[PDB]
């Protein structure tokens, strides 16, 4: 179904949710491609240590077909992350700022009860000078208490990564921009006899003279203004991902100015655009992927084809897994002792290939 | 000279431009320290290369040496660097999270000037139940144009990463969160005559009747009420990043609500404190660092003491530079082309490998 997580932001509450969790994906998406990259660094390091303790040259070679496997597939791989790594930051960026542009926007929008100024009675004076009673305040302030959104549920199930893979998303969905820029309010001003420069009682943050000045407008004469509320509503507004053929981005920058949901359309447009390839998993290698994998062909051509291959490697997964993947994690190493990947990720990698490399 | 930088944000601006100039130069120091790290990576790939090449066993000895070393070092390095670059990293999203809140309530707090609507008369209605005359407002607003912030030549000079070092930095100054919590607002009410709710004559925004209604409360009777201007001041606010003491952050969590600005100078001090040690540059390593380099010594025994580490590496660094650094940029590898160290970070990287070790 398209569009579930885009389809739930409703508010800005809501929008802030999807921001927020759609940034967090496309870092989760980089990080998790990393710490894979990390894991075949990690099992090359492991992979040269085990090379350096054989002393038969055929599996010597065999270690050294899967740090050269390794190498290559690893290598390249890091090297193909960056445009996208760098598309989908520039997205995860845009969309945290926005996130807290609307929370800062959010708290002084909620700014709705106004604290009213003991005012100053007067004459005409600007921009009444043609009033003959005047009721002037100074500092009126609306301030709210810290606001926070509360969120439901199926609010964090629908605005959800689980709901943001490429495959689903063809439109965002924004607070308008008024909501950013605009203050709002309601007033009222009321009179009461003959209000002038002598109604300066005060009392009742309005101006009174002459009677009994006292709640709702008790005196003779009185002038005063009230105002009632604050706050400018939200709207909502769609935003295409896609050009109507559905292949490439709308709201490409450098055709005019934009809005900020046309250029956040833009960017999550190419975010989801720049898809990740990650390589094969070097630590969990099954013998079927070594042996077809295209790089292994020339590797094995030059150290050794599938043929060769399964002589170097084992005719099962099983003699596989034993000879060149349980080792990394049972394999203790003693010298003056760990396992053999905990041991090539620690501060003693480097003189436990020296030290086996020596001897 | 202590605080350059902070005490140089005096406006809403200019605390942006320190808040994003520091997030900056945290994400700086960690990218030159990954930087740093890659290209020992890719020093380490470009000497195994070389060992597969070479035929003398001293000399693939010596290169096994300084692969053992790397690799020590700059394992190392990067674990250590994982605990910095996450303090770093939360005090940068703080700071870019701050910066972006107070570019928003800048925003808003530039919309000084409001817009009346047309009013409706009355006579007493809430919140003047007292009142014989009432002109009733719904729905001013305040926008501004779009704000920006410029900046000066010395705004940029002292608001620099420069002066971003932790031995020159011992508080923050931060803009006041009325600035961006509070609208503030003058406004005045006017009244002729004996308004009431017959004053329905609107053309100059506010009630009138009587006579010749026009301008300047040119009717008989009148009533109106003018937003004469909007806008909070910014105030500036200075919180300490350490103890008396000057050790320890001031502004640890857990022990009672916080402000932001004690919020952000605990991670500013924090960020500042956890300092990244970089390891040595493997691509430009000369002979006395690499024989003075204590992880040499172990390395030199298992291999081959600073003695051995001469007759292995040359006794000038002349020597060592010919024989270790030189050919990593100019060294041409062909089989079926390139200088050894752009191959080892190609995407025939470890069929290089594998071709030579075969060969
Ligand atoms: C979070 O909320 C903040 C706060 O509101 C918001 O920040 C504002 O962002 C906008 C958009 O980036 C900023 O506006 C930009 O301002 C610069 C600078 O303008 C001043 O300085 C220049 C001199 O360099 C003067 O020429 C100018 O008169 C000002 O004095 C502008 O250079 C930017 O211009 C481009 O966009 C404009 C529309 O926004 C166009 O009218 C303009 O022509 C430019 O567009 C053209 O060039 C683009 C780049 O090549 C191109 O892609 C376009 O297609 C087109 O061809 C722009 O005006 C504003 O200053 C920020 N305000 C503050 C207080 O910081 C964040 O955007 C918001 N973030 C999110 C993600 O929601
Ligand atoms: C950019 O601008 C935005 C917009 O204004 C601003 O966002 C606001 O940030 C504050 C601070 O993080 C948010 O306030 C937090 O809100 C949560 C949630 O509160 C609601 O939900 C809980 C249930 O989980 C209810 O209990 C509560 O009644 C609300 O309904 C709170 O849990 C946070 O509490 C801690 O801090 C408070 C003071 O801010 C304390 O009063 C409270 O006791 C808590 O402190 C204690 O626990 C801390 C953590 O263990 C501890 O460190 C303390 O020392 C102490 O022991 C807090 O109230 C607020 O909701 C955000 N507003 C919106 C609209 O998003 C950003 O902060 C700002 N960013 C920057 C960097 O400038």
């Amino acid at each position: 179904a398209k569009d579930t997580a885009a389809g739930h932001v409703t508010t800005p509450c809501t929008e802030i949710l999807f921001d927020l969790t759609l940034a967090k994906h496309y870092e989760n998406q980089i990080q998790a491609a990393e710490s894979a990259l990390n894991r075949n660094y990690a099992a090359i390091r492991s992979w040269t240590l085990l090379e350096a303790m054989s002393s038969d040259g055929n599996r010597q070679n065999a270690y050294t077909g899967l740090i050269a496997y390794g190498i290559q597939i690893t290598v390249n791989a890091e090297q193909e992350l960056q445009g996208p790594k760098q598309t989908k930051l520039r997205a995860a960026h845009a969309l945290r700022h926005r996130a807290a542009n609307l929370s800062a926007a959010l708290q002084i929008q909620a700014a709705q009860q106004a604290t009213l100024t003991k005012p100053t009675a007067g004459g005409a004076q600007t921009p009444f000078s043609g009033a003959t009673g005047t009721c002037k305040y100074e500092g009126i302030t609306a301030t709210a208490g810290e606001q926070s959104c509360k969120y439901s549920t199926e609010d964090e199930e629908k605005i959800n990564a689980a709901h943001m893979n490429p495959e689903v998303m063809t439109q965002i969905t924004t607070i308008g921009d008024k909501y950013l820029t605009t203050i709002t309010l309601d007033a009222i001003a009321g009179s009461k006899g003959n209000p002038t420069q002598s109604s300066a009682t005060y009392a009742e943050q309005d101006c009174q003279d002459g009677g009994n000045p006292g709640p709702n407008f008790g005196g003779a004469n009185a002038l005063g203004l009230q105002v009632t509320k604050l706050g400018t509503k939200a709207t909502t507004e769609k935003t295409n991902l896609y050009t109507a053929g559905g292949t490439e981005c709308e709201h490409q920058p450098g055709n005019g100015p934009q809005k900020t949901k046309q250029r956040l359309a833009y960017l999550v447009c190419e975010a989801n655009k720049a898809a990740i390839i990650t390589p094969t998993d070097l630590q969990t290698l099954t013998l079927d992927a070594l042996i077809s994998a295209p790089e292994m062909a020339a590797i094995g051509d030059a150290l050794l084809i599938q043929q060769l291959l399964k002589k170097a490697y084992g005719q099962t997964n099983e003699q596989f897994q034993k000879n060149f993947i349980k080792p990394l994690a049972a394999q203790t190493v003693k010298f003056k002792s760990n396992t053999v990947a905990a041991l090539m990720s620690s501060p003693n990698s480097g003189l436990a290939l020296a030290y086996h490399k020596g001897k």
